């Protein structure tokens, strides 16, 4: 083989799209787009052929300075490339005009311009805008939009486009149209269109400098009207956020935020006129999980933070992808820590990096967070290049501090404004900051840009060496990165390591918190005046994306979990004893299968660790959110990162009898405190009030929810009388693990039915109740997948349907992973099926047979058979044979 695109190919355009005016005419089996470039011969040029990007697109007429040119003789057309040969092409500025029909009523692949129920939507990064009209669609190529739409006035009442509405006017035969001025430079990624019966609440917002009055819309299907105030009350702190701390002020006089129920991603910065998964903009108390507060904060103030990075400033190619989303993510982490003011949001982030991301990142398919090649650029909105890249643009305001942080920032931000960049641009930024703070001009980051080209993740290990005598402590360090695939020779990097050092006769601080860098393969760091010897607290706050081998024992990663002050720290070192005992008791249960023995041993959980875990349960005034990371073992995609050819099943007992010889001495605990806890997780205050939202008391409830399902499995005594209880909460969130904890009881299909009952009259409510279902732990779930085919999900294209019902299913260790690969058949006819009318929602199914190569021998290859026969699909796209050559190692 397919066509590769290369980074350092990167040439400039021979001509110029100054503007563009568009005309969309939306009629009920057609729509009719007429585009007229005003267009010109850029200093590159050297008299090549015109080519424009234009997929699916039926010509009715196209022309150059009002003459129509003829198929054949002037041009040529093969439903991807409109080549104008270049004896046609005009030497100075000409307009190039064309008419095209396409067909919104029918686009299941939902990119370009498709309508999700019944709202006309476009969706047009990476490369959809040429499915729509003729262009050189690449983010280089920068243009003014002028922008009218015509519809149905009663079917669409609504019309959006970017920009300031300059007119809206009547239309013989019952339509209307309106039209739109988008006065700032953008590529046509960030071009949208929106018609609509479309219901709104608004409020006026106004500048913290310029005092620019600003209209604030939000937008949804009338049903779910009453499901978007959370989401303009998370704009109105993004726009505060932004303003607080980067001093940047929104451009326009108008946002409009949109709710579609069919989406790809999550949502879509357009310039003016964000357009969102309704899963990432709508919620209420009374019809929403908790989780989707957090996840609306972040996905709003995500696309608000793009008007900056992204849009003010673009990309100039789509290998800079991460500058854009890499920045972006890192601004919305910050925004979204000091709207919770919890641990979770930080904890969060790096439970999926460590897992997911690092998991992507040792697979065939790793990549650095700057790409070196793609076929489709979809394939490429990756974990690594949104949190490996956050993670990298975090660590510059680690090295440099707050101050020279947001200097750093603006230097970028005002240097490139109106432009596009690359990751060039910005390293050269944080490098004057940081010649500033170092007050070195010879002080430069030519290293740290190694963190953009060089792929997987390094390990960092220590020593450690105490001379009472001279009360002097050093910690030795290592770093080493795994050769791979795209690079034989790996280098070191520049690591920022916070640190700390407790005393473990009072756990307190011994030293005030200090960034070592660390940048050579290895270095030793001396600290004088330390009167006793210490345990190091290493990598506060995560403070670079690799893997950390702590060297400490469990006694003093214990002492850490209980009196260190850094939440990671101690998070981390629960993690870390969690992990030496699960490859212990795995390596004893594999050794035991592959030996057929008929008794062995098992070591048992440390019990010190044990008391630990309770003694931080009992403390009343610990954090509800910390408590419940440090009763859950690590995620399976974690732990799969420690084991090669992983078997499943040897884990799936390892991780049960872990949880079993904590809860045999723990589950009184558990109960008393999931009691106790009621009162204030369960409190109404604010369930009317959908500006308001406690943080801490849901994370009181994600620990009851917990705890109850850490009871449930243990069969704790009369426990289903609580979970029938827990089953009449108004929370859903409460409501719905009543659900998933039933599972090991035989009141699930009373349940199942009673929470249907609840879920079914609100679209993605009955989502949330196909995931709980997806996820649950029966033994019989394969019949309940088809159960949920034949009365639920039926013949939805809703991506979220789809997503729903299998993605959690295939993270059920056993029954996903069942040694018949019945489970890999399924997700694999489901991925061929998707990928007949979405490709990218295909792709997205794909991804549990990313570790295939990871798994034990038998399981590599069902996997791979599986993949093989997605790849003999006929007519399979672009997206998923891309996907499965990269990950068979093809491509
Ligand atoms: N520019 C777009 C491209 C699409 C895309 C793809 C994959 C992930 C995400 C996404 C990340 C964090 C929060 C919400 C959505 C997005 C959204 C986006 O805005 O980055
Ligand atoms: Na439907
Ligand atoms: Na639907
Ligand atoms: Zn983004």
């Amino acid at each position: 083989e397919p066509k590769i695109h290369y980074r350092k190919d990167y040439k400039p355009s021979g001509f110029i799209i100054n503007n563009v005016t568009l005309n969309i005419n939306i009629h009920d089996n057609e729509t009719i787009v007429r585009s007229v470039l005003d267009m010109d011969i850029s200093k590159h040029n050297v008299g090549e052929d015109l080519v424009f990007d234009g997929v699916g697109l039926k010509i009715n007429e196209i022309s150059i300075n009002n003459k129509k040119l003829v198929e054949g003789e002037e041009y040529t057309y093969d439903n991807e490339f409109l080549t104008i040969f270049s004896k046609f092409v005009p030497k100075s500025k000409f307009a190039f005009s064309s008419e095209v029909i396409i067909h919104p009523e029918t686009n299941y692949a939902l990119t370009g311009l498709y309508k999700s129920k019944n709202i006309i939507v476009s969706q047009c990064e990476a490369t959809g805008f040429r499915r729509i009209t003729f262009f050189i669609d690449r983010p280089d190529m920068m243009a003014k939009y002028d922008v009218t739409v015509t519809a149905d006035k009663e079917k669409y009442p609504v019309l959006l486009s970017n920009g300031d509405k300059v007119n809206e006017f009547e239309i013989p035969g019952g339509r209307h149209g309106a039209r739109f001025n988008d006065p700032h430079l953008k590529p046509c990624y960030l071009f949208a269109v929106v018609a609509g019966d479309l219901k709104h609440l608004s409020a006026t917002y106004i500048t913290k400098y310029t005092k620019k009055k600003v209209e604030l819309y939000v937008f949804s299907e009338e049903k779910y009207v009453s499901k978007l105030q959370w989401a303009l009350e998370c704009l109105k702190k993004s726009m505060a956020f932004d303003e607080d701390y980067f001093g940047l002020e929104y451009d326009l006089s108008r946002l409009n935020l949109v709710a579609v129920s069919d989406f790809n991603v999550g949502a879509m910065e357009n310039k003016g006129l964000n357009i969102f998964n309704a899963n990432s903009l709508l919620a209420s108390k009374k019809n929403s999980i908790d989780f989707s507060y957090a996840r609306i904060l972040t996905v709003v103030g995500h696309e608000y933070f793009h008007n900056y990075t992204g849009n003010r400033v673009t990309l100039r190619d789509w290998f800079q992808l991460t500058l854009k989303e890499g920045l972006t993510v890192h601004r919305e982490n910050l925004f979204s820590e000091e709207m919770t003011k919890t641990v979770t949001t930080r904890l969060s982030h790096v439970d999926l990096l460590r897992s997911v991301q690092f998991l992507e990142d040792s697979s065939p398919l790793s990549h650095p967070i700057r790409p070196e090649s793609y076929v489709s650029m979809e394939n490429f909105y990756t974990t690594t290049v949104y949190d490996k890249g956050s993670e990298v643009m975090r660590m510059y305001l680690t090295i440099l501090g707050e101050e020279y942080y947001k200097k750093g920032f603006d230097i970028y931000i005002k240097k490139n404004d109106g432009n596009t960049a690359t990751c060039e641009d910005f390293n050269y930024a944080m490098e004057q900051a940081y010649k500033m703070k170092k007050a070195d001009n010879s002080a430069n980051l030519n290293q740290y840009l190694l963190w953009f080209s060089q792929s997987g993740t390094p390990h960092v290990s220590f020593k450690y060496n105490y001379d009472a005598e001279k009360k002097q402590y050093s910690i030795h360090v290592n770093q080493y990165t795994k050769p791979d695939e795209n690079q034989k020779e790996k280098k070191p990097l520049f690591i920022p390591i916070s640190v700390g050092l407790i005393n473990p006769e009072n756990g307190k601080e011994m030293i005030s918190q200090t960034t070592l860098e660390l940048t050579k393969e290895s270095d030793t760091f001396v600290f004088n005046n330390i009167a006793v010897k210490p345990i190091p607290s290493l990598f506060r706050g995560f403070s670079a994306p690799v893997y950390i081998e702590d060297n400490l024992t469990d006694e003093e990663r214990i002492l850490l979990l209980k009196y260190d002050s850094d939440a990671f720290v101690r998070y981390n070192s629960c993690t870390n004893i969690y992990m030496k005992q699960i490859l212990m008791n795995y390596n004893e249960f594999l050794k035991a299968k592959n030996e057929k023995l008929e008794s062995f041993n098992l070591t048992p959980v440390n019990a010190q660790f044990i008391d630990a875990i309770k003694y931080l349960l009992e403390d009343p005034h610990a954090d509800a959110g910390f408590k419940s990371y440090i009763v859950s073992l690590p995620q399976d995609r974690y732990i799969i990162n420690f084991v090669s050819n992983l078997d499943t099943d040897v884990l799936a007992d390892t991780k049960e009898y872990i949880y079993k010889q904590i809860g045999d001495k723990l589950n009184d605990v558990y109960y008393k405190m999931f009691k106790s806890l009621e009162a204030k997780a369960d409190d109404l205050t604010y369930f009317n009030d959908e500006s308001h939202v406690d943080f801490d008391q849901m994370n009181m409830r994600t620990l009851r929810n917990t705890l109850l399902s850490l009871l449930s499995k243990a069969q704790y005594p009369n426990i289903l009388n609580e979970i029938i209880e827990h089953s009449k909460s108004p929370y859903p969130s409460n409501w719905l693990t009543s659900l998933s904890v039933s599972a090991y009881f035989d009141k699930y299909f009373e349940l199942y039915d009673k929470t249907y009952k609840l879920s079914k009259d609100d679209e993605l409510l009955l989502q949330e109740w196909l995931k709980t279902v997806s996820r649950s732990d029966r033994k019989d779930i394969y019949e309940i997948l088809k159960k949920l085919e034949n009365e639920v999900l039926k013949d939805s294209k809703n991506p979220n349907d789809i997503r729903a019902v299998y993605l959690p299913f295939t993270n059920n260790l056993r029954r996903f992973h069942d040694i018949s690969g019945k489970g890999y058949k399924l997700i694999a006819e489901v991925i061929t099926k998707t990928d007949k009318f979405n490709p990218m929602v295909a792709t997205q199914l794909c991804e549990p047979f990313k570790l295939w190569n990871k798994l034990d021998t038998k399981r590599q290859e069902l996997m791979l058979n599986e993949m093989n026969t997605m790849l003999q699909e006929p007519n399979i796209s672009n997206n998923l044979k891309e996907y499965l050559l990269r990950l068979t190692n093809k491509l």
